[PDB]
């Protein structure tokens, strides 16, 4: 019975995998909607901002691999929290979204198979640019197909599968509505009688 609508349930997202090695831009836009086109690691990072689905605020605390001199304990005390799982999907690489299955599912659902599973297409701003080509250029270009992505999201049945470059926003408000809907899970006392 969550309190009335709204309220920053706080959504700590655990991004797993790299996907076209371009997940940075996502976190950037996840907070500044301005990926590396005009963003770079020149200041302290790691934080949660508050977004808005339809007028409700939901913080998103992004958490990637380790990388802290402080050396946190093997078991963080964030157990009692959200901790969603943003499986970075790769539509700008050759079936890169599939290595995701190989180690990302064993890192998110085999690890925390609670519900928050969001398959998000990454670096989609280069899916149409040669930018993501050097990333692989094995195929001199190769974006995920409609039989590729659904192919593995069908294998994990995440919370939801989409595509949206960090800065593009063709579905970030959706992955963000999901990432939050995956870490804020609203009550289900809906009213029937259509």
């Amino acid at each position: 019975g969550s309190k009335i609508i709204s309220a920053m349930q706080t959504i700590k997202c655990v991004v797993v995998g790299d996907g076209a090695v371009g997940k940075t831009c996502l976190l950037i836009s996840y907070t500044t909607n301005k990926f590396p086109s005009e963003y770079v690691p020149t200041v302290f990072d790691n934080y949660a901002v508050t977004v808005m689905i339809g007028g409700e605020p939901y913080t998103l605390g992004l958490f990637d691999t380790a990388g802290q001199e402080d050396y946190d304990r093997l078991r963080p005390l964030s157990y009692p929290q959200t901790d969603v799982f943003l499986v970075c999907f790769s539509v700008v690489s050759p079936s890169s979204f599939e290595n995701v299955k190989e180690k990302w599912v064993p890192e998110i659902t085999h690890h925390c198979p609670k519900t928050p599973f969001l398959l998000v297409g990454t670096q989609i701003d280069l899916r149409d640019d040669p930018s993501t080509i050097e990333k692989l250029a094995k195929n001199k270009q190769k974006p995920i197909t409609p039989e590729t992505a659904e192919k593995l999201a069908r294998d994990l049945k995440a919370v939801k599968y989409v595509e949206c470059s960090a800065l593009t926003q063709k579905g970030l408000k959706n992955v963000f509505d999901e990432a939050i809907l995956a870490a804020l899970e609203p009550p289900e006392p809906k009213k029937s009688r259509r």
